């Protein structure tokens, strides 16, 4: 079967500028009759794929010119002029030169937006996850770019590792920034053993984290 290679990352891409998604095949996708048997799907944030270009020259329902492939029989690239903040996604090339149709592994699209710090709100558990037994901290730091970004738990002055896990959001389509959970997961009882709950969110739009903290006794 043919083997579709393709980058897993870009470079963060300027709203308004151009963006290219390169692509190669282990075989030449050309044919003897004169098509490249070449195509470009977008999956969109929570969404399955769908078709920009087929056979290397055709625009897909509904796209705008803005998108344009071209190449040889074996190396690709996809050509995205004056990108918009709703191009955010990851692009698949595949060929159906041959059985069975193969797909490229995928790159994601990144906009490059204006770095902007984090709002950071923390979350003592509440009264109905006490009841179950549980007492999940959750430290939300939201709407920032880019994407890296230290959270440091200190319970008591003590800093806090275990426990402690982290999840992203996609970026956004519209204003193109990151949101991020970080969620500290205790027993009940664990935290009924402490007072003083922090977090502490590190970003590169400041040297000062940006410090969230309550008092479960409160
Ligand atoms: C080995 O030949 C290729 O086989 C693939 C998979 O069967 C064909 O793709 C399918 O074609 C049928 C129609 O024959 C339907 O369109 C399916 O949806 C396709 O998955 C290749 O056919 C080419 O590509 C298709 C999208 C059509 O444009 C078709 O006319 C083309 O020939 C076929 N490719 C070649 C080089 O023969």
């Amino acid at each position: 079967d043919i083997v579709m290679t393709q980058a897993a990352f870009s470079n963060p891409v300027t709203l308004g500028t151009s963006a290219s998604i390169s692509c190669r095949s282990s075989k030449s996708l050309l044919y003897s009759n004169g098509i490249t048997y070449l195509y470009w799907y977008l999956q969109k944030p929570g969404q399955s794929p769908q078709l920009l270009i087929y056979q290397m020259s055709n625009l897909a329902s509904g796209v705008p010119d803005r998108f344009s492939s071209s190449g040889s029989g074996t190396d690709f690239t996809l050509r995205i002029s004056r990108v918009e903040a709703e191009d955010v996604g990851v692009y698949y090339c595949a060929q159906n030169l041959e059985v069975p149709w193969t797909f490229g592994g995928g790159t994601k699209l990144e906009i490059k937006r204006a770095d902007a710090a984090p709002t950071v709100s923390i979350f003592p558990p509440s009264s109905e996850q006490l009841t179950s037994g549980g007492a999940s901290v959750v430290c939300f730091l939201n709407n920032f770019y880019p994407k890296d970004i230290n959270v440091k738990w200190k319970i008591d002055g003590s800093e806090r590792q275990n426990g402690v896990l982290n999840s992203w959001t996609d970026q956004d389509s519209k204003d193109s920034t990151y949101s991020m959970s970080s969620t500290l997961t205790l027993t009940k009882d664990e935290y009924e053993r402490h007072n003083s709950y922090t977090c502490e969110a590190t970003h590169k739009t400041s040297t000062s984290p940006i410090v969230k903290s309550f008092n479960r006794n409160e």
